[PDB]
């Protein structure tokens, strides 16, 4: 009864979105510039949904067969977007390519559909520059693997209509994800700014030999990361003293003292990358089979954690 959802780009992220939207009861049309990618996407989604069902990880109440019947290939973009209510773009991370596609869509779409990019790093102000339908534009950035990790960052353009944000929020909630709002665009949005703050100090600590990369990673996974699975950094402050003000009173002099001892932004030189890599390879060799085995274990853990979080 409501429009379908269109996925523009049936790759890694496109396929995950398709599964998310199908589980919410939405009709999904998969478009790609390569028709073979639509065919492969439909085959891989069929195979993955069977795997999820067997793991007990398939979302919502609809059967495998119900959800799969919601997803079809649609190689014609005009037909795909006709009557759509949401278009999620999932083409490669390339500003000129995204702007081209958006300019094509701009000339054919109606005033109700929402146009949403999956981009992890491009600014809405550049993506949607000069578009007639700029009010309908938004970034909805997911976290890979989005079927297990629910966070979606919603990042508007300055001229994005509030209704676009609210509609997109409600849509993300219906499919089971966890939308949040980035009020004004900034480099890295929110998630990558925190991630890169951590990477930057970790890199310096290991380059300096304060700890090995493997021990630094245990400091996170047997320590700080266990807390962060459930509570964010600001709530941690709140709970680790008698409230946030108490925590600042106790610890803020120290936080400043520690931060004032930070080294400069790394170069991330090839020489240092190679030394870090040599260390990483002791635990996880950088050939395809070893990397894929470790990612499969990672994803199983993510899936089990998602299930735990849903119960508490
Ligand atoms: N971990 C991730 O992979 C990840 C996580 C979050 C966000 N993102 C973002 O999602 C977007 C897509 O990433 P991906 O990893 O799924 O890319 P991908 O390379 O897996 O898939 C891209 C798809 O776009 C298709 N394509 C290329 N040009 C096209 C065009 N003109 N029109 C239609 N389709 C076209 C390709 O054929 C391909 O199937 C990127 O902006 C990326 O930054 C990726
Ligand atoms: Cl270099």
């Amino acid at each position: 009864m409501a429009g379908c959802v269109v996925i523009v780009g049936s790759g890694v992220i496109g396929r995950s979105w398709a599964m998310l939207f199908a589980s919410g009861g939405f009709q999904v049309k998969l478009y790609d510039i390569e028709q073979q990618q639509i065919r492969n996407a439909l085959e891989n989604i069929r195979k993955e949904m069977k795997l999820l069902e067997q793991a007990g990880s398939l979302k919502g109440s609809l059967s495998v067969e119900e959800q799969l019947s919601l997803i079809s290939g649609c190689p014609n973009i005009q037909e795909a977007v006709e009557g759509a209510m949401h278009i999620q773009e999932c083409v490669p991370e390339d500003l000129e390519l995204k702007k081209k596609i958006f300019a094509q869509l701009d000339s054919i779409i109606d005033d109700r559909v929402i146009l949403s990019s999956s981009t992890s790093c491009l600014m809405p102000s550049k993506l949607f520059a000069g578009l007639v339908h700029v009010k309908q534009c938004i970034v909805a950035h997911p976290v890979n693997p989005p079927y297990y990790i629910p966070l979606v960052e919603l990042v508007p353009h300055p001229e994005t209509a509030p209704t676009t944000v609210d509609r997109t929020h409600a849509l993300m909630k219906k499919i089971g994800q966890c939308p949040m709002r980035v009020q004004k665009e900034v480099a890295g949005f929110v998630l990558n700014r925190l991630q890169y703050a951590i990477i930057s100090e970790a890199w310096r600590l290991v380059e300096e030999g304060i700890v090995s990369p493997s021990d630094l990673d245990l400091v996170m996974s047997e320590g700080l990361g266990m807390r962060y699975a459930f509570i964010g950094p600001l709530e941690t402050m709140h709970l680790n003293a008698e409230g946030m003000l108490s925590y600042c009173d106790r610890y803020s002099e120290g936080i400043k003292h520690v931060l004032q001892t930070f080294g400069p932004i790394p170069e991330f030189s090839r020489a240092t990358a190679e030394k870090v890599n040599q260390d990483m390879c002791m635990k996880v060799p950088d050939d395809p089979e070893h990397l894929a085995a470790r990612r499969q274990w990672r994803d199983e853990c993510l899936m089990r954690l998602a299930k735990l979080k849903s119960q508490v």
